[PDB]
């Protein structure tokens, strides 16, 4: 059972936005899907701080980056507090409405696609290298949702028959064909040093073959 949602007028025109415009600098999609997680970290080790129960659905803290070259996906996993299903809907529970405005007047006013995650809407820079972002969550208030775009305006949620994740948000990057240099070791090794190296949760690196 699927439901089919539009995007609010303004995430679609900021996703089109950064889907279109010509933007070198494509790498830093990374470091905002990095900072989301560690500030889903955040959220719930606080609560843990007076309610450790919190914690009963997994006490490890941390992030894993997973690249998958026989399916083109880079999967970022954290174990933070997770998304209900009104928060999926509610664009990721972000304000994204209010933020995009105040990004795309900064772009016009000098500021470049980079500086998207100083406006809260850092998620939506997945689409400078996924042609499809799968949004795996379970947060402890609910059950286990998938949310999913290929852009377009529109999204989808489900309820997620997958593998159980006890707690925390995996976000699955279906890369463009031509963005695979992101699926190599020594490429994201190299944005997490120059991007994320002060991020205070492990970030472990997932190797394949
Ligand atoms: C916008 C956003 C915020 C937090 C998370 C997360 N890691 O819980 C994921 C997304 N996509």
């Amino acid at each position: 059972e699927v439901e089919t949602f539009a995007f609010q007028a303004e995430i679609a025109q900021l996703m089109s936005l950064i889907i279109n415009t010509f933007y070198s600098n494509k790498e830093i999609f990374l470091r905002e899907l990095i900072s989301n997680s560690s500030d889903a970290l955040d959220k719930i080790r606080y609560e843990s701080l007076t309610d450790p129960s919190k914690l009963d659905s997994g006490k490890e803290l941390h992030i894993n980056l997973i690249p998958n070259k026989q399916d083109r996906t880079l999967t970022i996993v954290d174990t933070g507090i997770g998304m209900t299903k009104a928060d999926l809907i509610n664009n990721l529970g972000t304000i994204a409405k209010s933020g995009t405005k105040a990004f795309m007047e900064a772009l016009q006013a000098g500021a470049d696609i980079s500086m998207i995650g100083q406006f809260g809407v850092g998620f939506y820079s997945a689409y400078l290298v996924a042609e499809k972002v799968t949004v795996i969550t379970k947060h402890n208030d609910d059950e286990q949702y998938a949310w999913e775009s290929s852009a377009g305006g529109s999204f989808t949620v489900r309820t997620d028959t997958g593998e159980p994740m006890g707690r925390g948000t995996k976000v699955i990057l279906h890369l463009k064909e031509d963005q695979t240099e992101y699926l190599e070791e020594r490429r994201i090794k190299e944005i997490v040093k120059k991007h994320s190296q002060f991020i205070g949760y492990p970030i472990t690196l997932f190797v394949e073959k």
